[PDB]
């Protein structure tokens, strides 16, 4: 209770419809503005209470973040079509966050805490500094996300400023790090103004060519290397990741990292992904079921799998049709060779959902 | 949406009031029964709305976990005082989970996902086996919670069965591990029938004396060593931890593990905690603000601290009055000796909230 009191919605109306009349003043009122771009709801009671539930979630987030200068609004895809075209709102059910000169699309779990955590991340500065051996270890501990790190003279360096400009383009989904510490740069093998790109779960980085790097060179490189061989599904971006597949067919690996059997399978998956990381056609989404408890019974019934054991399979996003690697039980995990056999069969189409 | 469809409440009334007339019927209907013990809500509209919101959270959890044999019910502390006393429901706002011969008290964040995640943990078996070096590594990776591991001949061992009996008494809050692997036991330095107790964040375990250990011997040891020197606040048990104050105060350390500065402060805190782990009067609650986004603005306003930087201080649990260690900014972290001197001043009353 005292010192540990979750906020409860006070009923004050803070999330309003944004339209051609007020959108210019609403932007002036709030330093950071989050606009949910939505289609008009249907009269169905299941979709009626659904839409009212969404706005109340934004109402709680608006209350929690009021003092930090964050505002929330709603934009109707039909009623406010001219406003949506002017602002760049194009994907229904996405929430567009306006910070400075940037527009950030939120396409993640629509819950109050996930949205507030995301907005708190948006409020942070886009570049994290690294100085000393212990901060370097914190950088090295990052593995489940893409990361960049550059070595510059100081914050006054023109090349640091270009690095920060590029960081703003991907904020807050890709952490950018900068060091002015020559001893840190030496251990990372970074020469002056060099920037290293670390693919998720990869040990070895890729150095951005053509140093020093303009904002344009960094942004183009990151866009070219956007898709990791192994990606971890995260609530803040779960629908963006789920929708980011060419043929709507995912290789999905379920592994509970804290469980001994899940850990064993995760080791093999990471090693295979590392050994095959140059394959431009291989991409695997790792889901830790402990990150999505409300989806665990849904997954087990829809996929006909037991999520207390590791799994890897093929999922068709059209109708959740799926096929899974055969294991006798949790102790019959594939070797790296067996896993590589199975992935090659999936890429060739020999193993499929159809 | 297909493959990533969060469940929505279907309006079916699955959570009902459990009273002296129906309580035996309800226990018979469900394998596992979770009963929320609550006072009657106040009659004003806001109090009524908040109560209906909490029951809808339970209705969603009951819908998600219906096929797994879980049911939820409400017990009124005024209307149902007799049946509450008979069932051992004594702490208002606690949810008591009945599995087998055990009653598990839930005293954590009242959210649908946290509750469903907790119930899925309850449904798991209370002892996890360790076999092989890679599963041993998974055990060694556990550090933010108390863990026990024992070496027995097989599942048929009388001493394994006593170990499993004791595990059920702390399920699912303290993971119990067992190995029948002599190679794993040798690495852990476990002799046959020995049980090692690992306090959270400690590198060295404490062997339970008096092997072979009966259930009562294990339960008494764990209860006597229940409070770690450094314990992490977790949503599943946040109120149990917060209500376990030390003479009306908590020493609270805010540190974001993923942030380089939070990581640095966390290293020092873990080292000081290990160096002072024998002091029974020292206990520190580590809060990672990334784990409680909905409480971050509340904390910054209530404690008057900047949660973008690491913090440690004293919090009075009666009125949330607080005092915090002064640091210029996130780079002005205390050394291990400075942190230990500050903790000593707190334990002597030289630093206090009054
Ligand atoms: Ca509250
Ligand atoms: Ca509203
Ligand atoms: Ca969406
Ligand atoms: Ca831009
Ligand atoms: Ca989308
Ligand atoms: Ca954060
Ligand atoms: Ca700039
Ligand atoms: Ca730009
Ligand atoms: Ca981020
Ligand atoms: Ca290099
Ligand atoms: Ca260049
Ligand atoms: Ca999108
Ligand atoms: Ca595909
Ligand atoms: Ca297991
Ligand atoms: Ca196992
Ligand atoms: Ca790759
Ligand atoms: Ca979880
Ligand atoms: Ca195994
Ligand atoms: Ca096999
Ligand atoms: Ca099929
Ligand atoms: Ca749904
Ligand atoms: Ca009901
Ligand atoms: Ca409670
Ligand atoms: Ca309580
Ligand atoms: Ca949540
Ligand atoms: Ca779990
Ligand atoms: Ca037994
Ligand atoms: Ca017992
Ligand atoms: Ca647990
Ligand atoms: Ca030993
Ligand atoms: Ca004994
Ligand atoms: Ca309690
Ligand atoms: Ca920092
Ligand atoms: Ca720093
Ligand atoms: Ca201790
Ligand atoms: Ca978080
Ligand atoms: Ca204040
Ligand atoms: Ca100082
Ligand atoms: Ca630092
Ligand atoms: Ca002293
Ligand atoms: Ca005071």
């Amino acid at each position: 209770q005292e010192g540990l009191d979750f906020p409860e919605y006070d009923g004050v109306d803070r999330v309003i419809n944004v339209n051609a009349k007020n959108y210019k003043n609403v932007f002036k009122k709030y330093e950071v503005l989050a606009l949910l771009y939505h289609e008009p709801p249907e009269d169905d009671k299941a979709s009626q209470r659904q839409f009212e539930m969404e706005e109340l979630i934004l109402e709680l987030a608006a209350q929690v973040l009021e003092d930090k200068g964050v505002g929330f609004g709603l934009v109707d895809s039909e009623k406010d079509a001219a406003v949506a075209k002017k602002l760049g709102l194009t994907e229904v059910d996405s929430m567009y966050v306006f910070k400075g000169d940037e527009v950030i699309e939120y396409d993640g779990e629509f819950s109050a805490d996930t949205i507030v955590e995301f907005l708190l991340d948006v409020l942070e500065d886009p570049v994290e500094l690294i100085e000393g051996e212990r901060e370097l270890q914190a950088f090295e501990n990052i593995e489940d996300e893409i990361k960049l790190i550059g070595y510059f003279k100081s914050k006054d360096s023109e090349h640091y400023k270009a690095f920060e400009d590029a960081a703003e383009e991907f904020h807050p989904y890709i952490p950018f790090f900068a060091t002015f510490d020559s001893k840190v740069a030496k251990k990372l093998t970074l020469k002056l103004n060099e920037i290293d790109f670390y693919e998720a779960f990869m040990e070895e980085p890729v150095t951005i060519p053509g140093k020093p790097n303009s904002e344009e060179e960094i942004v183009n490189f990151v866009e070219e290397h956007r898709r990791s061989t192994l990606r971890k599904l995260k609530p803040e971006s779960m629908y963006e990741t789920w929708e980011d597949d060419m043929d709507g067919i995912h290789i999905v690996a379920f592994a509970e990292e804290a469980d001994p059997d899940g850990f064993e399978f995760l080791e093999t998956l990471k090693a295979v992904a590392q050994d095959n990381t140059e394959n431009p056609d291989l991409s695997i989404i790792w889901i830790d079921p402990d990150d999505f408890p409300l989806l665990v019974p849904y997954w087990e019934k829809t996929f006909d799998i037991d999520l207390s054991a590791p799994q890897i399979g093929v999922v068709n996003v059209t109708d959740a049709d799926s096929v899974w690697m055969e294991m006798d039980d949790e102790e019959d995990l594939p070797s790296a060779e067996e896993l590589e056999d199975w992935l090659e069969d999936v890429l060739e189409g020999e193993i499929n959902t159809e």
